[PDB]
């Protein structure tokens, strides 16, 4: 669930090489700040807003969109459409 | 659904950086306009026709066949042959 | 029934071959093809003649898969002529 | 049989279609068409002494690509075999 | 055992071809002709050791991208902890 979201993450990251939104989200994951796939979005979220990382919010909206769709998650899908939101309005 | 043809739309315009479409397509999505797969087709084409978007109307093409193909919808089918006989008369 | 003329459109929109997909379209339009067999045979016929190497090899790759998928040996065996009138124009 | 052989061989075309390598499709197409090749290990086997010949370091790249992936799909230990051997073939040139 | 080693390993090969990291191929197939591997997690302990050093950071890319995906696959906590190690070691290299 959290690893699910966040080594996918993580994947998408290291293909477009953005090193240190890599490096930011496994501190998250290690801080074991993240128990569940819904926490891995907002805090992700949340790192990607505060440092103005719009490929970050491009890369979690692409792997929330689709774990929600291949889950049938409502909730997940709300937040990788609000990530897309925030990456809008930087 | 709905969102079955729209996140992936969003999907392909991120791999592309059409930052236009994107802006467009999550107006669309947001104003609680689009309550099916097909409304979803219908919207994107009329926006794109309208604002002459030839690779929103190449990524609805397929987005559109491929839903129609794994569902069976005739009906989708024939709107992505629609989005893009619109394209080819761009 | 048509899944492999959209998949050849798909692949055509890609390379950016927009004569490919008016002809390709054109068959469709008229009825033609109804069948997986119908789609190789009408989209080799028509490749062959107006000469565009790039639709037989996106119908060989096409046609190819399609077969693999449904273990269809009649489609294997189209999708090689188209390849061989590719190598011969 | 027939089945493994357009297997290895449909998939390999397919790959030098996307590199444009018209030299491996014309030197495959021909050995398939003359009978050189009637079972998956011989595809590999064919192409690889090809491959081997002409210096196609990007033929025995598809090469090894396709035959370790249908190796693990069909749970066929020789094909791998074969795979690496390909590999090392073009590692050596 | 050779089942789980060669998923991990071919893979890791198929994605070095594609960005043609021979260096990496070398060191790969030579740890696994030396028969130094019996399973999938020491596949990626020994790839991880080798790319800390020779100082190989696309190794380790690739490693981390299969061995997360493979422990995924498996449920096995073992690996995917290996491969989050293998991203921390390019961190630092
Ligand atoms: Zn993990
Ligand atoms: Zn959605
Ligand atoms: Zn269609
Ligand atoms: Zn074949
Ligand atoms: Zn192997």
């Amino acid at each position: 669930g959290t690893h699910e979201i966040v080594d996918r993450v993580l994947t998408e990251l290291l293909k477009i090489g953005d090193e240190e939104s890599i490096k930011l989200v496994t501190e998250a994951l290690e801080k074991g700040e993240i128990k569940s796939a819904k926490e891995a979005v907002e805090v992700i979220k949340k790192i990607a807003k505060e440092k103005g990382l719009k490929e970050l919010l491009q890369v979690l909206y692409i792997v929330a969109v689709e774990y929600a769709q291949e889950k049938g998650d409502e909730e997940i899908d709300k937040l990788a459409h609000e990530a897309l939101r925030v990456r809008q309005e930087l």
